[PDB]
């Protein structure tokens, strides 16, 4: 119940590993950084899986798709893995669109964001437009409103979308001047951590832009949204009082855990600092503690 | 002293508005509606002259610079009007980045904004760059951040940029990466009213976008910021509890107003509407509850 961000070793860690019926996996941060992966996570996968335990993957990426999210894990030494176990922003942004575009007739949305995203939509029979550069055309407003849009648009969906412009930004307007279409938000991420430690601005900033000029909430799909969780229910059952939500981000991953109800692990491999999750329960923070921490994944396996 | 909404009128009218040393106006929404100008509005200000009151000219606008904003005012019948008495988001903008560039030796800014904008910093000292099409090439991260900048950029400022692009966010984050670099937003509007009742999307907008991406918190030129305020009474001596703030709307003007210490005249053929801030005042929420109201600022004249 109450994080007291312990370490998860020995005694304890047997058993609530050992209790867990799943573990939900983040992967960048947990699994890998950049195409050199966390020492011994492959191994401990496949001892997950033969203690009869789910493995699912969630990841808030929103640019390529579960093929080749599927491959990248062959590319880095996971075999054995079911696209069925892997879970992206686009890909359950898709998934809400068809549940909520459901007796409409050629659904259409318009997408900021990349040939990925749109894929995860037109699997599922939503037509896609907006991917690409949209520069800006035109001296002056009158000329920008004046740009022929889609009438059979029923959505605008924002992932991250490096060709992101005022153009978009006004199209997405636009359509949104129909209060019946829909906003989506893939994620709320302020950054897009890079490989190196580097960083760019992350899908939210673009989000947010759009929320402000059509004065909306969107729908956010990836975490920390429990809409993420939703997305795998409908999939896969899973009670989250036996299963284990690990990620590397305490703004993200253990935020996701306690809003699903799920016991949380920190790595202390990647983005987050121990510090920083004492910090949250040293200034009252009572949603941002991990319930446990292990300074890698790779200390879970003793748990089985 | 607490703005009970009244309407200005004979008495209430011949008082604060005769004791009154100045006058404080928002263009937009007051003076006119587009092209089309507030009947009398011209007699309202020949008639403040003549009765010895300071008026003086605010505005979130980033877009037009003094002189060309003067001529809006002459060639739409305001005449005997000094470029001294207006002040835009743009030109306070520079007005900051002057005293806090107060002794740095060729300072540059990037400019996320309109050419005026850029020359209000080129009139102040302030070098400009990243004005224009920023469009965004390479294939991925690496490619983006490798893009050479320009050295001796002090300050970020994002004003309105119909350019506004995700290279452009990028240049921003990396230029924000010195702490000691500034973060400067012209205006924090959602949207920006357009000539018939239209809009499009507001410079606040793109500040917040670059606030999340480079998780800092900008300085804020135009209203409600009292900066404006700021701007103004390094220019002019301005007692507030002598002078009238006039809008259009609550959350700009008005606020603005009760942030300064101004009596506050909402006049009703603009933004807000008499409902709106009958609203407020029944919801508690004092600062944004106009002292006085009026259909008209041309109703103001029976007061002189
Ligand atoms: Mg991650
Ligand atoms: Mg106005």
């Amino acid at each position: 119940g109450m994080a007291r961000c312990e370490r998860l070793r020995g005694a304890a860690l047997r058993d609530v590993l050992g209790q867990a019926q799943g573990v939900l996996f983040d992967c960048d941060g947990v699994l890998w950084n950049g195409e050199r992966i966390v020492p011994g996570a492959p191994e401990l996968l496949q001892r997950l899986a033969r203690a009869g335990k789910n493995t699912l993957f969630v990841s808030n990426n929103s640019r390529r798709a579960r093929p080749e999210l599927a491959l990248r894990f062959a590319r880095l030494g996971f075999a054995g893995l079911r696209a069925e176990q892997l879970f992206s922003s686009a890909l359950c942004a898709a998934r809400l669109l068809r549940q909520r575009l459901a007796g409409v007739p050629d659904p259409k949305a318009y997408v900021l964001g990349s040939p990925a995203l749109a894929a995860e939509l037109e699997a599922v029979g939503v037509t896609s437009v907006g991917v690409g550069p949209d520069v800006l055309h035109g001296d002056g407003p009158s000329d920008w409103l004046a740009v022929p849009l889609e009438p059979d648009v029923r959505a605008v969906v924002v992932g991250f979308d490096p060709h992101f412009s005022y153009m978009k930004l006004t199209k997405a307007v636009r359509y949104l001047q129909q209060p019946d279409c829909l906003l989506v938000g893939t994620n709320m991420d302020n950054r897009l951590p890079l490989e190196n430690g580097r960083f760019i601005a992350g899908t939210g900033c673009l989000v947010r832009a759009v929320e402000m000029a059509a004065q909306r909430q969107a729908d956010i799909i990836g975490k920390p949204s429990p809409y993420m969780f939703q997305c795998i229910t409908e999939d896969f059952s899973v009670d989250p009082a036996r299963t284990l939500m690990v990620g590397d981000r305490l703004e993200t991953d253990i935020l996701f855990g306690h809003r699903c109800g799920m016991t949380t692990v920190l790595t202390l491999t990647g983005v987050s600092s121990l510090e920083e999750a004492q910090a949250y329960l040293t200034a009252g923070q009572r949603d941002l503690v991990p319930h446990y921490y292990v300074e890698s994944i790779a200390d879970l396996m003793e748990g089985l």
